[PDB]
Protein backbone atom coordinates (compact mmCIF):
# COMPACT_ATOMS: atom_id res chain seq x y z
CA UNK A 1 0.00 0.00 0.00
CA UNK A 2 2.71 2.38 1.16
CA UNK A 3 5.18 0.85 -1.56
CA UNK A 4 3.85 2.39 -4.59
CA UNK A 5 5.15 3.78 -7.91
CA UNK A 6 3.94 6.49 -10.11
CA UNK A 7 4.98 7.96 -14.03
CA UNK A 8 4.61 11.34 -15.62
CA UNK A 9 4.02 9.34 -19.25
CA UNK A 10 1.72 6.55 -17.91
CA UNK A 11 -0.91 6.02 -15.37
CA UNK A 12 -3.07 2.68 -14.84
CA UNK A 13 -6.11 1.99 -17.10
CA UNK A 14 -4.93 5.15 -19.99
CA UNK A 15 -4.18 4.30 -23.69
CA UNK A 16 0.19 4.46 -24.14
CA UNK A 17 1.25 7.32 -26.05
CA UNK A 18 3.61 6.62 -29.31
CA UNK A 19 6.74 7.08 -27.54
CA UNK A 20 6.49 3.55 -25.48
CA UNK A 21 5.53 1.69 -28.28
CA UNK A 22 7.80 -1.06 -29.94
CA UNK A 23 9.52 0.47 -33.01
CA UNK A 24 8.95 -3.02 -35.42
CA UNK A 25 6.93 -5.80 -36.23
CA UNK A 26 4.57 -3.10 -38.12
CA UNK A 27 4.37 -1.07 -34.82
CA UNK A 28 6.48 2.63 -35.36
CA UNK A 29 7.00 3.82 -31.90
CA UNK A 30 9.27 5.46 -29.97
CA UNK A 31 10.37 2.84 -27.95
CA UNK A 32 11.12 4.66 -25.29
CA UNK A 33 11.15 3.50 -21.44
CA UNK A 34 8.30 5.66 -19.20
CA UNK A 35 10.11 7.74 -16.30
CA UNK A 36 9.12 6.06 -12.60
CA UNK A 37 9.05 7.22 -9.46
CA UNK A 38 8.48 5.10 -6.09
CA UNK A 39 7.68 6.08 -2.78
CA UNK A 40 7.33 4.42 0.43
CA UNK A 41 10.34 2.51 0.13
CA UNK A 42 9.80 -0.86 2.82
CA UNK A 43 12.31 -0.48 5.31
CA UNK A 44 15.57 -2.74 5.07
CA UNK A 45 15.04 -2.83 1.21
CA UNK A 46 18.94 -3.57 -0.10
CA UNK A 47 17.89 -2.95 -3.83
CA UNK A 48 15.22 -1.81 -6.50
CA UNK A 49 13.96 -4.21 -10.09
CA UNK A 50 11.85 -3.07 -12.64
CA UNK A 51 10.17 -5.23 -14.74
CA UNK A 52 7.38 -4.95 -17.25
CA UNK A 53 5.75 -7.64 -18.85
CA UNK A 54 2.31 -8.17 -21.22
CA UNK A 55 0.17 -11.40 -19.45
CA UNK A 56 -2.32 -11.13 -23.02
CA UNK A 57 0.70 -11.62 -25.71
CA UNK A 58 -0.49 -14.97 -27.09
CA UNK A 59 2.74 -16.92 -27.00
CA UNK A 60 1.70 -18.93 -23.84
CA UNK A 61 4.26 -17.33 -21.66
CA UNK A 62 3.25 -13.62 -21.95
CA UNK A 63 5.97 -11.21 -23.20
CA UNK A 64 8.52 -9.77 -21.35
CA UNK A 65 9.38 -6.10 -22.40
CA UNK A 66 11.94 -5.12 -19.82
CA UNK A 67 13.83 -5.86 -16.90
CA UNK A 68 16.20 -3.68 -15.06
CA UNK A 69 17.73 -5.11 -11.66
CA UNK A 70 20.28 -4.13 -8.92
CA UNK A 71 19.03 -0.55 -8.38
CA UNK A 72 20.79 0.85 -5.46
CA UNK A 73 18.74 0.94 -2.60
CA UNK A 74 19.32 5.01 -2.72
CA UNK A 75 18.00 5.72 -5.97
CA UNK A 76 14.01 6.13 -6.33
CA UNK A 77 12.99 6.95 -10.10
CA UNK A 78 13.85 6.19 -13.24
CA UNK A 79 13.89 9.36 -15.94
CA UNK A 80 12.31 8.69 -19.19
CA UNK A 81 14.48 6.77 -21.47
CA UNK A 82 16.07 4.92 -18.60
CA UNK A 83 15.92 1.37 -20.34
CA UNK A 84 17.60 2.48 -23.79
CA UNK A 85 19.64 -0.39 -24.60
CA UNK A 86 23.29 1.63 -24.71
CA UNK A 87 23.38 1.35 -20.95
CA UNK A 88 23.48 5.16 -21.11
CA UNK A 89 20.85 6.27 -19.00
CA UNK A 90 20.90 3.44 -16.11
CA UNK A 91 21.15 4.32 -12.68
CA UNK A 92 25.10 3.05 -11.62
CA UNK A 93 25.04 -0.49 -10.67
CA UNK A 94 22.04 -1.39 -12.65
CA UNK A 95 21.77 -4.03 -15.54
CA UNK A 96 19.47 -4.90 -18.02
CA UNK A 97 18.40 -8.54 -18.85
CA UNK A 98 16.87 -9.83 -21.77
CA UNK A 99 13.52 -9.09 -23.21
CA UNK A 100 11.53 -11.34 -25.23
CA UNK A 101 12.44 -9.56 -28.60
CA UNK A 102 15.85 -10.42 -28.11
CA UNK A 103 18.00 -7.07 -26.47
CA UNK A 104 19.29 -5.91 -23.05
CA UNK A 105 16.84 -2.96 -22.79
CA UNK A 106 13.42 -1.56 -22.88
CA UNK A 107 10.77 -2.67 -25.68
CA UNK A 108 7.69 -1.28 -26.01
CA UNK A 109 3.99 -2.50 -26.71
CA UNK A 110 3.31 -4.25 -30.13
CA UNK A 111 0.04 -5.84 -29.96
CA UNK A 112 -1.95 -7.82 -32.42
CA UNK A 113 -4.05 -6.03 -34.76
CA UNK A 114 -7.55 -5.74 -33.63
CA UNK A 115 -7.18 -7.16 -30.31
CA UNK A 116 -8.58 -5.95 -27.47
CA UNK A 117 -6.17 -3.62 -25.43
CA UNK A 118 -3.00 -5.58 -23.81
CA UNK A 119 -2.34 -4.67 -20.08
CA UNK A 120 1.70 -3.41 -19.57
CA UNK A 121 2.19 -4.34 -15.99
CA UNK A 122 5.25 -2.23 -14.97
CA UNK A 123 6.59 -3.06 -11.28
CA UNK A 124 8.72 -1.84 -9.03
CA UNK A 125 10.51 -4.39 -6.86
CA UNK A 126 11.84 -3.30 -3.61
CA UNK A 127 14.25 -6.83 -3.01
CA UNK A 128 15.77 -8.22 0.31
CA UNK A 129 19.70 -8.63 -1.43
CA UNK A 130 21.60 -5.94 -2.69
CA UNK A 131 22.47 -7.48 -6.02
CA UNK A 132 21.03 -10.76 -8.22
CA UNK A 133 23.40 -12.28 -10.65
CA UNK A 134 22.07 -10.73 -13.83
CA UNK A 135 23.59 -10.38 -17.23
CA UNK A 136 22.63 -9.49 -20.85
CA UNK A 137 22.19 -12.77 -21.09
CA UNK A 138 19.27 -13.52 -18.30
CA UNK A 139 15.94 -14.53 -19.58
CA UNK A 140 13.17 -12.65 -18.45
CA UNK A 141 12.23 -16.00 -16.08
CA UNK A 142 15.38 -15.58 -14.70
CA UNK A 143 14.93 -12.97 -13.87
CA UNK A 144 11.89 -13.51 -12.67
CA UNK A 145 12.75 -15.92 -10.60
CA UNK A 146 15.23 -14.59 -8.82
CA UNK A 147 13.36 -11.55 -8.03
CA UNK A 148 10.29 -13.63 -6.41
CA UNK A 149 12.53 -15.35 -4.70
CA UNK A 150 14.19 -11.91 -2.82
CA UNK A 151 10.75 -9.39 -2.78
CA UNK A 152 9.90 -7.87 0.07
CA UNK A 153 6.82 -5.84 -2.07
CA UNK A 154 6.34 -4.35 -5.31
CA UNK A 155 4.28 -1.51 -6.52
CA UNK A 156 2.40 -1.60 -9.60
CA UNK A 157 1.18 0.94 -12.76
CA UNK A 158 -0.29 -0.78 -15.57
CA UNK A 159 -1.20 1.22 -18.47
CA UNK A 160 -2.92 -0.41 -21.56
CA UNK A 161 -2.42 -0.23 -25.50
CA UNK A 162 -4.64 -0.87 -28.57
CA UNK A 163 -3.72 -0.53 -32.05
CA UNK A 164 -7.21 1.07 -33.62
CA UNK B 1 -6.68 -37.82 -32.86
CA UNK B 2 -3.11 -36.11 -33.31
CA UNK B 3 -0.60 -38.27 -30.67
CA UNK B 4 2.51 -38.43 -29.46
CA UNK B 5 3.97 -41.04 -27.38
CA UNK B 6 7.35 -41.86 -25.76
CA UNK B 7 9.60 -44.20 -24.44
CA UNK B 8 10.91 -43.03 -21.18
CA UNK B 9 8.42 -39.92 -19.78
CA UNK B 10 4.75 -40.64 -19.52
CA UNK B 11 2.03 -38.30 -17.87
CA UNK B 12 2.08 -37.55 -14.10
CA UNK B 13 4.87 -40.15 -13.46
CA UNK B 14 7.95 -38.75 -11.72
CA UNK B 15 10.80 -37.99 -13.97
CA UNK B 16 13.94 -40.17 -13.82
CA UNK B 17 17.19 -38.57 -13.44
CA UNK B 18 18.37 -39.11 -17.38
CA UNK B 19 15.96 -35.65 -17.94
CA UNK B 20 16.51 -33.00 -15.24
CA UNK B 21 18.98 -30.37 -15.63
CA UNK B 22 22.94 -30.49 -14.85
CA UNK B 23 22.97 -26.41 -12.75
CA UNK B 24 21.50 -24.83 -10.56
CA UNK B 25 22.12 -27.41 -7.82
CA UNK B 26 20.71 -30.36 -10.11
CA UNK B 27 22.63 -33.04 -11.31
CA UNK B 28 21.18 -34.56 -13.84
CA UNK B 29 21.41 -35.89 -17.41
CA UNK B 30 19.66 -33.01 -18.94
CA UNK B 31 18.89 -35.25 -21.74
CA UNK B 32 15.64 -34.98 -23.58
CA UNK B 33 13.80 -37.86 -23.59
CA UNK B 34 12.72 -39.60 -26.87
CA UNK B 35 9.00 -38.81 -28.84
CA UNK B 36 7.40 -39.99 -31.51
CA UNK B 37 3.89 -39.12 -33.32
CA UNK B 38 1.25 -40.16 -35.01
CA UNK B 39 -2.61 -39.13 -36.81
CA UNK B 40 -0.56 -36.41 -38.53
CA UNK B 41 -3.32 -34.31 -39.86
CA UNK B 42 -4.14 -33.35 -43.19
CA UNK B 43 -2.39 -29.68 -43.69
CA UNK B 44 1.03 -30.44 -41.96
CA UNK B 45 4.22 -28.68 -43.32
CA UNK B 46 6.35 -29.01 -40.17
CA UNK B 47 6.39 -29.81 -36.99
CA UNK B 48 7.78 -28.69 -33.42
CA UNK B 49 7.88 -29.75 -30.02
CA UNK B 50 7.92 -27.48 -26.86
CA UNK B 51 8.79 -27.89 -22.89
CA UNK B 52 7.14 -25.53 -20.71
CA UNK B 53 6.76 -25.59 -16.68
CA UNK B 54 3.85 -23.16 -15.89
CA UNK B 55 4.21 -24.07 -12.24
CA UNK B 56 8.28 -22.04 -12.16
CA UNK B 57 7.94 -19.36 -9.87
CA UNK B 58 8.57 -16.78 -12.28
CA UNK B 59 5.90 -15.21 -13.46
CA UNK B 60 6.29 -16.84 -17.11
CA UNK B 61 6.85 -19.97 -16.36
CA UNK B 62 9.61 -21.96 -17.95
CA UNK B 63 10.68 -22.83 -21.07
CA UNK B 64 12.95 -25.63 -20.82
CA UNK B 65 13.07 -26.53 -25.27
CA UNK B 66 11.99 -24.96 -28.33
CA UNK B 67 12.95 -27.06 -31.87
CA UNK B 68 11.06 -26.04 -34.83
CA UNK B 69 11.38 -26.79 -38.69
CA UNK B 70 11.15 -30.33 -38.35
CA UNK B 71 10.23 -31.46 -41.34
CA UNK B 72 6.67 -32.81 -42.25
CA UNK B 73 8.52 -36.32 -42.83
CA UNK B 74 9.50 -36.94 -39.58
CA UNK B 75 7.67 -38.46 -36.80
CA UNK B 76 10.10 -38.74 -34.22
CA UNK B 77 13.19 -37.18 -32.34
CA UNK B 78 15.20 -39.63 -30.78
CA UNK B 79 16.93 -39.40 -27.05
CA UNK B 80 19.20 -36.01 -26.58
CA UNK B 81 17.83 -34.63 -29.59
CA UNK B 82 18.12 -31.64 -27.96
CA UNK B 83 21.87 -31.81 -27.46
CA UNK B 84 22.97 -27.81 -27.25
CA UNK B 85 25.85 -28.95 -30.16
CA UNK B 86 23.34 -30.17 -32.55
CA UNK B 87 24.71 -33.44 -33.04
CA UNK B 88 21.76 -35.10 -32.69
CA UNK B 89 19.12 -33.00 -34.42
CA UNK B 90 17.40 -33.72 -37.59
CA UNK B 91 18.22 -32.01 -40.66
CA UNK B 92 16.39 -28.95 -40.84
CA UNK B 93 15.17 -28.58 -37.37
CA UNK B 94 16.52 -25.13 -35.70
CA UNK B 95 16.08 -24.73 -32.20
CA UNK B 96 14.99 -21.36 -30.13
CA UNK B 97 16.95 -20.25 -26.50
CA UNK B 98 15.45 -21.99 -23.46
CA UNK B 99 15.03 -19.91 -19.91
CA UNK B 100 18.18 -21.12 -19.07
CA UNK B 101 19.58 -18.97 -21.45
CA UNK B 102 21.25 -21.63 -24.23
CA UNK B 103 19.24 -23.14 -27.79
CA UNK B 104 18.81 -26.60 -26.44
CA UNK B 105 17.25 -28.88 -24.25
CA UNK B 106 17.54 -27.82 -20.44
CA UNK B 107 15.97 -30.47 -17.68
CA UNK B 108 13.75 -30.24 -15.02
CA UNK B 109 14.89 -28.17 -11.86
CA UNK B 110 12.36 -27.22 -9.00
CA UNK B 111 12.97 -25.76 -6.16
CA UNK B 112 13.76 -27.81 -3.06
CA UNK B 113 10.32 -28.80 -1.32
CA UNK B 114 7.87 -27.56 -3.60
CA UNK B 115 5.19 -29.41 -5.12
CA UNK B 116 5.45 -31.61 -7.79
CA UNK B 117 5.72 -29.41 -11.52
CA UNK B 118 3.96 -30.51 -14.60
CA UNK B 119 6.42 -30.03 -17.04
CA UNK B 120 4.06 -30.25 -20.73
CA UNK B 121 6.14 -32.09 -23.29
CA UNK B 122 4.11 -30.67 -26.47
CA UNK B 123 4.28 -31.80 -29.95
CA UNK B 124 2.86 -29.09 -32.77
CA UNK B 125 1.50 -29.91 -36.05
CA UNK B 126 2.28 -26.79 -38.09
CA UNK B 127 0.61 -25.30 -41.71
CA UNK B 128 4.12 -23.54 -42.68
CA UNK B 129 7.30 -25.35 -43.46
CA UNK B 130 9.47 -23.05 -42.03
CA UNK B 131 9.19 -20.41 -39.39
CA UNK B 132 12.13 -17.76 -38.92
CA UNK B 133 13.72 -18.73 -35.73
CA UNK B 134 16.77 -18.75 -34.60
CA UNK B 135 19.21 -19.46 -31.37
CA UNK B 136 18.77 -15.97 -30.23
CA UNK B 137 14.41 -16.64 -30.94
CA UNK B 138 13.04 -16.12 -26.96
CA UNK B 139 10.59 -19.04 -26.17
CA UNK B 140 7.82 -16.11 -26.01
CA UNK B 141 8.38 -15.21 -29.67
CA UNK B 142 8.48 -19.11 -30.83
CA UNK B 143 5.52 -19.57 -28.92
CA UNK B 144 4.32 -16.41 -30.89
CA UNK B 145 5.08 -18.44 -34.37
CA UNK B 146 3.75 -22.04 -33.43
CA UNK B 147 -0.18 -20.53 -31.98
CA UNK B 148 -0.62 -18.66 -34.98
CA UNK B 149 0.58 -21.97 -37.62
CA UNK B 150 -0.94 -24.24 -35.26
CA UNK B 151 -3.14 -26.96 -36.72
CA UNK B 152 -3.04 -29.41 -33.84
CA UNK B 153 -0.91 -30.66 -30.99
CA UNK B 154 -0.40 -33.87 -28.62
CA UNK B 155 1.38 -33.23 -25.23
CA UNK B 156 2.97 -36.00 -22.31
CA UNK B 157 2.80 -34.51 -19.12
CA UNK B 158 5.38 -35.98 -17.10
CA UNK B 159 6.51 -34.13 -13.44
CA UNK B 160 9.11 -33.69 -10.85
CA UNK B 161 9.51 -33.12 -7.42
CA UNK B 162 12.90 -32.86 -5.09
CA UNK B 163 12.12 -33.29 -1.36
CA UNK B 164 14.00 -31.25 0.92
CA UNK B 165 13.32 -34.45 2.95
Amino acid sequence: AEFQVTSNEIKTGEQLTTSHVFSGFGCEGGNTSPSLTWSGVPEGTKSFAVTVYDPDAPTGSGWWHWTVVNIPATVTYLPVDAGRRDGTKLPTGAVQGRNDFGYAGFGGACPPKGDKPHHYQFKVWALKTEKIPVDSNSSGALVGYMLNANKIATAEITPVYEIK
